[PDB]
């Protein structure tokens, strides 16, 4: 690969740390970087480094190069994982990105569910869990803002889900793994991940049935993500296996309103799941609708 001086970072300024996770074509590890800001060349920061797995094929390499090029072109936004640099010369290919210290939004919510009524009261806040309604609305608003940014740069996510939203130390939501090669013409719809996820449950019907993806297909997925937020990290279509999911979607089935979810938010979920993609809100409209709720409840 040729040297791009805008982005190239010396690989000897990285100290690789513990792995974070792996995807279809790469693996991600934490690392310390020294001098990511060239004006502070000895300053340490913690970053996430994506690289190829050991068994990597030429297709895996092309997929990682494509992701790097998308990340170069996307530009910076507060509510996405941003590219920090790359290492292409004299060693393995590294794509260096921001690291989100609290992990993904699904894990963040499930770890913060409120105390159950089996716990003995201890102090004045025994009933108060970490999560409050305005903070849940803020998470949703921030995801919508990041998706609005990505849409403005002509980027379609194609698997938007709470596990693909990351959470920083300051509870900033950052959309991850956008614009990736996802093998959309060879999806095993029955595939379950190592954590039990069925990604088919986030697909808009035009994507699942017709292999058509638009920004409005991402809006459908955002509605599933909203349901995940307001169930504190629940898995969608509870109890429904994939074979049953296909038949229910053909019949127009939608998820029920979850407990402790106001009608404003279930209303937005149902708009995001309208059958016709043009009858779903745009991301700009979702940002505005969620901002109105957020402002009302933050007074
Ligand atoms: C660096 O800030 C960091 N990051 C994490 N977790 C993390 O997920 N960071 C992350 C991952 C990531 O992509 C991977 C593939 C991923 C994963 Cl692993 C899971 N779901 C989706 C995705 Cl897409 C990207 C990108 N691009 C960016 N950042 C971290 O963790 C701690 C483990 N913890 C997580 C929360 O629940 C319990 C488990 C830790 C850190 C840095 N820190 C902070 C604190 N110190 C003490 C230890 C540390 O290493």
């Amino acid at each position: 690969l040729p040297l791009d001086p805008l982005w190239e970072f010396p690989r000897d300024r990285l100290v690789l740390g513990k792995p974070l996770g792996e995807g279809a074509f790469g693996q991600v590890v934490r690392a310390e970087a020294f001098g990511m800001d060239p004006a502070r060349p000895d300053q340490a920061s913690t970053v996430a480094v994506k690289m190829l797995k050991d068994n990597a094929s030429d297709k895996d390499l092309a997929d990682l190069v494509s992701e790097m090029e998308v990340m170069k072109l996307i530009g910076r936004h507060k509510n996405i994982i941003n590219l920090l640099g790359v290492c292409t010369q004299e060693g393995p290919l590294y794509v260096i990105m921001e690291c989100a210290a609290k992990g993904n939004l699904r894990e963040f919510l499930r770890a913060r569910r409120p105390p159950g009524p089996d716990l003995s009261p201890d102090g004045p806040r025994s009933s108060e869990g970490p999560l409050s309604f305005p903070v849940l609305v803020s998470c949703a608003y921030q995801v919508a803002r990041g998706m609005q940014y990505l849409e403005s740069r002509k980027c379609i996510h194609r698997d938007l889900a709470a596990r693909n939203v990351l959470v920083t130390e300051d509870n900033v939501m950052k959309i991850a793994d956008f614009g990736l090669a996802r093998g959309v013409h060879h999806i095993d719809y029955y595939k379950k991940t190592s954590n039990g996820r069925l990604p088919v449950k986030w697909m808009a019907p035009e994507a699942l049935f017709d292999e058509v993806y638009t920004h409005q297909s991402d809006v459908w997925s955002f509605g599933i993500l909203l349901w995940e937020i307001f169930t504190l990290g629940g898995s969608p279509y509870p109890g429904i296996p994939v074979e049953e999911l296909f038949s229910l979607l053909r019949e127009g089935h939608r998820m029920d309103r979850p407990p402790h979810c106001p009608p404003e938010l279930y209303g937005l979920m149902r708009e995001c799941w309208h059958a016709a993609p043009s009858q779903r809100p745009t991301f700009k409209q979702l940002v505005e609708a969620l901002d109105k709720v957020l402002l009302a409840v933050s007074e």
